[PDB]
């Protein structure tokens, strides 16, 4: 049973800026996919210190980057807070209408795309790499969802048949045929060097036989 929605207009825009402008920087999309990671385990850590069954769903707070050179995917996974199904389809638990406003603002007055993680949308350079992203989401108060979309105006939301993930997020960016330096492991690695050194979280690069 498959939910198919339309993006608000101005998160749609956002999209197609994203994809049609010409902006050789992408792998700061990394960057922003960690960052993200990191803010939803800060958010579990915060609700554990006053209720330590928060937790029950899994202890370990920490970040994992699976690249998979078969399937053609980079995932990023985190057992953070996760998100409900309100805000998967609540743009992700972002205010993107709002951030993407600014951010549009602050384009066309000099800013570039790699500046998007301060307004909020971040996410949303995932399709600087990616022909389609696949979300699968488990928070505490709500069941496992997976979220998609090729962008095009539309996403889909279903529940999550698949692996249980006891609690968190993770990213599948079934990345773009020309993008696919983003699974090799000196690459990854030179990008969390660059952008994520300062993450305090666990970031395990996954190795493929
Ligand atoms: C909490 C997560 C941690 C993790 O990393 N994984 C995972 C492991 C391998 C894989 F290919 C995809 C995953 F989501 C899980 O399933 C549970």
């Amino acid at each position: 049973e498959v939910e198919t929605f339309a993006f608000q207009a101005e998160i749609a825009q956002l999209m197609s800026l994203i994809i049609n402008t010409f902006y050789s920087n992408k792998e700061i999309f990394l960057r922003e996919l960690i960052s993200n990671s990191s803010d939803a385990l800060d958010k579990i850590r915060y609700e554990s210190l006053t209720d330590p069954s928060k937790l029950d769903s899994g202890k370990e707070l920490h970040i994992n980057l699976i690249p998979n050179k078969q399937d053609r995917t980079l995932t990023i996974v985190d057992t953070g807070i996760g998100m409900t199904k309100a805000d998967l389809i609540n743009n992700l638990g972002t205010i993107a209408k709002s951030g993407t406003k600014a951010f549009m603002e602050a384009l066309q007055a000099g800013a570039d795309i790699s500046m998007i993680g301060q307004f909020g949308v971040g996410f949303y350079s995932a399709y600087l790499v990616a022909e389609k992203v696949t979300v699968i989401t488990k928070h505490n108060d709500d069941e496992q969802y997976a979220w998609e979309s090729s962008a095009g105006g539309s996403f889909t939301v279903r529940t999550d048949t698949g692996e249980p993930m006891g609690r968190g997020t993770k990213v599948i960016l079934h990345l773009k045929e020309d993008q696919t330096e983003y699974l090799e492991e000196r690459r990854i690695k030179e990008i969390v060097k660059k952008h994520s050194q300062f993450i305090g979280y666990p970031i395990t690069l996954f190795v493929e036989k």
